[PDB]
């Protein structure tokens, strides 16, 4: 039998085929004689979507009947990936659709590769959101992910001459079978305008209006029949002031100018985190905050209140019925906006509105590196949003009065912890507005949460230590194990069962097969098959025959200086220099695969991508190197390429300067799928080593105390250049043009940076790194010992399930109890 | 029984209900507890669309098997109206859906009023196209209407203070159930660029590319199971040079700037015909021409050639397999564009390509008034389209050489009939390019076609008299009789049967009931019911209780000076002045209803709309007038309001200065539905009077000889002002402010125009008009005599069926034989 990838029932394969042909004809308006793979993909997509509308409808009615506390997860990013296989998996439908389509003569795996990725994310942030939504539905929570429906997702990367070329991601060219446009619930978002003070209230008057049309996507829980909702807002011009204030213009042009209000959801801002002070960005931010809060209050006004008991619109019970999670400072405006709707329109006292706002709101901090912090120009919030900058001033004023009452005379504290930064451009510190106005603040890994309490939010911690918490990131076992690695999920399933997909802690039962020759041959058999498929796919749809017998060494994640892909490059060049030095000496063979996208304006990231392809140019055509070493740049890394590379890797690179990667989630995906980690004590790498023991990790380099000590004495890269002749050789190979022969000067900016302005200390972790790399090649040479260190990683992945993360959020921040018990499946009834 | 509006079969009402509930749940993702009328409308729309995909698919496969000559009707306008009831009607589905929804507790008529109008038209032109497509499908023709899918149709008119206020028509807010986006057939349209001459061919190189994505709408023939296609193109940015030429810009902004190539199908140009030299217009024009011609050639390369016999791509057989009809000069570029594709890309000799182009192309002229003629600036075609302005020069050059060979020494002929007009701005006369390059040129009524041969295309006629023809416009009996007036279609059906809906000439058999008291009571009973519904609807969804016992006097059509709504106003004021003069004298009571939209920039049309509401202001609140007279301005006249007003009218106003309305089609809709016509000898009014006899019309005023005679001596309105004291009174009532009391000066521009610059001679037809109006009130007083003049109009409407027009086009221009025999209905098979 295939796997136990659901049952492939006799009646159930019949009904699927019938339904597939009903949509090819009626929905696609094709007949099997004119239909492409694409049309076949859409006929399956619609037949699978049919199976979850019954549940979606029953799940929502259900939340209205028993009125639970609802969780609204506000994220300007959700990186969802392809959703056909995830839907079949969470419904138990995958070998039925696989039997069914096979009987129609269709390879289901061809049809799945047809689907565009919903790449409405940049990377770790949007994917954490995607992974949390799958767990919230799996934990039975009344939760709604609330985002912007971008027309253009993250750009498609093209490597054109070794240089990244960006291309627009038109993911909707062919439509999306998964959403349901809900025009009926269009809502108004107000922008610009002014505040006039009646001696009764403040009114924000004279505003331009943009309409927000919701689009819902179903989020199915794993086999529990819960289908929750991801609501994404789309911007629409009002077809009224646009044609109500005329006063010269021209009719055609008043109609052309509407794609100017619709531009607010045109595109995802490509900043794999760094901050850009653009008005379009603040507008996208305010758009998802104002539209969503209207939906929250709407759903609160109805319920067991817009119906009965203590008859005033009781906002006192708002925090017990509502929880909104601010995923970074991107939705921070949900705090002066919930104060606006409460104080201005519901007319509550300022102090009572504030008690309700902090009891509702919670903030997650995702990074400590300062270029990623949102600090908005006040002339910008004054122009665009004038009531909110007034409310924000009021929050700041009353906050400092309580800080000053607690730390009397500490004038510096006050300057430090102000929401208003004075300076060249007066600005508002959005992080500070989120700690002031949330009842919980949290980091994404234990090292990061501590660093928040010890450096960046130290003063805020001293005031309100009770707010700071930690919720270590997680990954969902479904896509990141059952979906991308059916083979590995099957041999685990054989030994310990299938219940491990709702609690990955049962993977701990695998420790008992570390010494079991069948299991060691099985764990290594599937890793060798996965490596055979990714080797194949790569030739087939991209390039050169890579050796499946190499150690697949892969670093896939956004190109940044802190993530230190130039440190991995120094190691690759080191390897090539040792082969050339001693050509006829055996080395363990490697296929180094580095991939990720660079934000368009980050010139150094773009230069780093050119280095890696320039190293591929040299190494891969050296006859003396032969086959022992290959350098490959994985073009257009996205969620669906991650489901391909990560099951095929032997070594995971997680090499960030200690203290800079807040958590990482790529690192956890690689631990679940049988790759060992070489990594610094950074982010969740610390808790990963601790979970499997240091002896099962290749942890190395400076620790955070060591980066501070080094920074206090002063970091000087020249010193490493002197003491290490292999680092001398490399640097001079860069400067003189060995890797760029037609343009000797080409990598001069990287040399100079390393040498003179390296904020991330690449050179200080070089000897410990290249030595730690000698120990993993050493272990690789002993197959049986690699596979058992691997079995001790896999066996110890349970903490890293987003189901653990979410039962921690539910319980310690939202006040909700996670259930995982099947709701009734609709079967017939249309209500 | 309801009517014989199809059968309401037992199994068939069952299957419809089941299918209605399957789409409410699965397609709308609603349950009957949360579903509005709107959601009910869309569940019926999708169940009715299901019934025609089987036929659409079988009809297209069919045209490929037996390979007929195909007709491509190119129109920048199709004014389709609402399509639910037209689809139920052409499929025999209307009392089944009516039983079915009633049994679900739904008033089907509520649900039909939910549908937006596809208002992709301005008026007579787009609606003629809509009416032709219904007849082509009904006459079994392999025909495709080819247009632009505008995002914004014709603006919605708001009368705000008596002034027209325009509003954007967002007809797609809620989606369209009728189209099928066909992304798979996106095609490239080239713009700008340059021509370089290789000494082998000319290449148009360096062009910007815009993508054209097709959207198909099914056009169902009346009960013959033919479902043909209306393909509408949508503009899309290439997601490649837009992000392939960077060279400074900014990534976000390169993605925002795509709504700039997508602007080509953003909006319908609102010019109820007059001509505006805008680049966006030439671009929309070139867009539908280039995309469509790629589809024509594509479908020609395949067939019984891209398969077999005399093995070169035989363009010689192109005119025998292809006919494109140029509906006005808007698609005239189909002539240098078919020469481009043939000469530049297929490499045919110039002379051979020209024989194929004129044998394919035919041109329909729709008006003679000069402000409507397209004369494009050469610096514009040189910039935007440089190969086409070069090809056009080449056509002009070889045309004048044959003119000069036929009329030797006639240097003025040559200046006159040139495609290039010299002058201040050198220009290209598109009408002239269409007569040069088409094998048939035609007018839309016998008077208009003659006037073309005698004035405007006289020189072209003298050269090639064989080209000029006439095809008198028509209206489809289905929407304009069976759909809007089921009652009238039923009592005709009772007496003479139902076969009259495929040949309206059988209405001639009705002459036999002119003296039949049952039929005279029936014809007048349904007109009184229709007048009761339109009186009701008007209060209910708009305004004041109008008297159903009045003569409903209505003029609905675009506001222009030539259509002479100010002449109808002079008559209304005349009536009000006679009541006031002699208040206690019986007059026949009237409800005058004037309605139509004004192009946004035509200040006089906007002033005329303010006059009519200003006359409504006065008259409708005069207590002495009481109820004998009411003036109503029908706000936002569109196809669906036409299906409401036209069945409820007693008098049709068709009052154009003789020689200016080329045909009219409103006039024919009113003759089919039992209204008598008061009209000048203009357009098809001439053939309408002739069809029913002059004695059954209220024909009046100057004839065309009389407008020429008057123009040669010199038209002077002052002379009419002197001889007619009732016209003096009115003019001075306008000048002094009787109708505009707060602003006496307000109608000063209209007075001045009438008095000093009336190109359409309103004053010269005033006495004959107001006297002719005394004769219709006279007849109205004799109910039995009105209803029998009416029965002689209705009985004589057959010539005015677009089925006659199209069997004339098919046979005398396209070389096709009309069939009307049922194709097989699919019943089960999905191929
Ligand atoms: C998981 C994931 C990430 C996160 O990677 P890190 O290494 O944690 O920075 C980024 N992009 C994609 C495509 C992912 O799947
Ligand atoms: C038929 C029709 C017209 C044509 O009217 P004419 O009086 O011939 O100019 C214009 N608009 C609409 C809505 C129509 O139905
Ligand atoms: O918490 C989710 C991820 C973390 O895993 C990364 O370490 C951090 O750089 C980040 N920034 N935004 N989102 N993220
Ligand atoms: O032929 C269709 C209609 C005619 O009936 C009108 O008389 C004419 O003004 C016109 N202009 N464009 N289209 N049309």
């Amino acid at each position: 039998q295939i796997s136990v990838r659901g049952l492939a029932g006799v009646e159930n394969v019949t009904e699927l085929k019938k339904n597939f042909n009903r949509h090819l004809h009626f929905t696609l308006v094709k007949d099997r004689n004119v239909a492409t793979p694409r049309d076949y993909y859409f006929a399956l997509a619609h037949t699978v979507r049919d199976h979850l509308v019954g549940r979606w409808i029953r799940t929502q009615q259900h939340y209205y009947e028993k009125d639970p506390k609802r969780i609204y997860y506000l994220s300007l990013e959700f990186y969802m990936g392809r959703t056909l296989q995830n839907t079949m998996v969470n419904l138990a439908l995958e070998n039925a659709c696989d039997e069914a389509t096979y009987q129609l003569g269709l390879d289901m795996e061809e049809l799945e590769e047809i689907e565009e990725d919903a790449g409405l994310g940049n990377g770790g942030l949007g994917r954490l959101a995607a992974c949390f939504l799958d767990s919230m539905a799996t934990l039975g929570l009344a939760a709604y992910g609330y985002g912007i429906r971008y027309e253009f997702g993250i750009f498609n990367q093209k490597i054109c001459g070794g240089w990244q070329m960006e291309e627009a991601d038109d993911w909707l060219r062919y439509g999306n079978p998964w959403e349901k446009a809900r025009p009926e619930f269009t809502l108004p978002v107000h922008f610009y305008g002014r505040v006039e003070h009646t001696s009764q209230g403040a009114k924000w008057v004279d505003t331009q209006v943009v309409l927000a049309m919701p689009y819902d996507t179903p989020v199915p829980g794993y086999r529990n029949n819960v289908v929750n909702t991801m609501r994404l807002w789309s911007a629409k011009a009002p077809n009224d002031f646009n044609l109500k204030d005329f006063n010269v213009g021209g009719y055609i042009q008043a109609v052309l100018d509407r794609n100017l209000a619709e531009n607010i959801s045109r595109v995802l801002y490509p900043n794999d985190n760094f901050f850009e002070g653009k008005e379009l960005r603040l507008k996208q931010e305010y758009f998802v905050v104002a539209a969503t809060l209207q939906d929250i209050i709407r759903r609160f006004k109805s319920s067991k209140f817009g119906c009965r008991d203590p008859v005033r619109t009781n906002f006192d019970a708002f925090p017990d019925k509502v929880a909104i999670q601010l995923n970074d400072t991107h939705p921070s405006l949900a705090i002066p906006e919930l104060m606006r709707v409460l104080v201005d329109l519901e007319r509550l006292d300022w102090d009572k509105a504030w008690e309700v706002t902090v009891k509702t709101c919670a903030y997650t901090n995702h990074t400590v590196i300062p270029e990623a912090l949102e600090r908005w120009p006040v002339h910008l919030l004054e122009t665009l949003l004038p009531r909110h900058l007034q409310i924000i001033y009021e929050i700041n004023q009353r906050f400092l009065n309580r800080v000053a009452a607690a730390f009397p005379g500490d004038v510096d504290r006050l300057r430090r912890m102000s929401l208003v930064e004075e300076g060249a451009v007066k600005r508002i510190n959005m992080a500070h507005l989120c700690i002031a106005g949330s009842h919980a603040v949290n980091g994404v890994a234990r090292i990061h949460s501590e660093i928040l309490k010890k450096t960046i939010f130290k003063d805020f911690y001293e005031l309100e230590p009770h707010k700071f918490q930690n919720k270590t990131n997680g990954i969902t076992p479904r896509r990141w194990l059952v979906l991308c690695n059916p083979g590995l999920a099957e041999i685990i399933a054989e030994r310990i069962g299938e219940e491990y997909i709702s609690d990955l802690d049962q993977l701990r039962k695998l420790l008992s097969y570390v010494d079991d020759e069948a299991f060691i041959r099985d764990v290594a058999k599937v890793k060798q098959e996965n490596k055979l498929k990714f080797a194949a796919y790569l030739e087939r749809e991209y390039k050169v025959h890579i050796n499946p017998n190499s150690l697949f060494d892969v670093q896939v994640k956004r190109i940044h200086e802190y993530k230190r892909q130039l440190l991995n490059c120094l190691h690759v060049i080191t390897l090539y220099n040792r082969i050339k030095k001693e050509p006829n000496k055996f080395v363990v063979p490697r296929t180094v695969m580095i991939g990720g996208k660079p934000a368009p304006g980050y010139h150094m990231a773009k230069m780093i991508i050119k280095l890696i392809t320039a190293i591929g140019d040299v190494v891969n055509h050296d006859p003396v190197v032969g086959d022992r070493l290959r350098v490959i740049f994985l073009e257009n890394y996205r969620v669906s390429l991650a489901e391909k590379v990560i099951p095929a890797a032997d070594l995971s690179e997680q090499i960030s300067t200690a203290g800079t990667e807040a958590s990482g989630t790529g690192n956890m995906k690689f631990m679940l799928n049988g790759a060992l980690t070489i990594g610094t004590m950074d982010g969740a790498n610390v808790e990963m080593a601790e979970e499997a023991g240091e002896e099962n990790f290749f942890i190395f380099g400076m620790r955070v105390e060591d980066v501070d000590r080094l920074d206090q004495r002063g970091y000087n890269a020249q010193e490493y250049y002197d003491r290490i002749p292999e680092l001398r050789q490399i640097i001079e190979q860069l400067s003189s043009g060995f890797f760029s022969p037609k343009q000797p000067d080409l990598f001069k900016d990287i040399v100079n940076m390393l040498m003179h302005h390296d904020r991330f200390k690449v050179f200080a972790d070089y000897e410990e790194y290249v030595k730690c790399q000698e120990r993993v090649s050493a272990l690789y040479k002993n197959p049986r010992e690699w596979t058992r260190m691997v079995i001790r990683n896999i066996a110890t992945s349970g903490k890293f399930s987003s189901d653990r993360t979410i039962a921690q959020y539910a319980r310690e921040i939202w006040g909700v109890e996670p259930s995982r018990q099947r709701l009734p499946a609709p079967d017939e009834k249309i209500p």
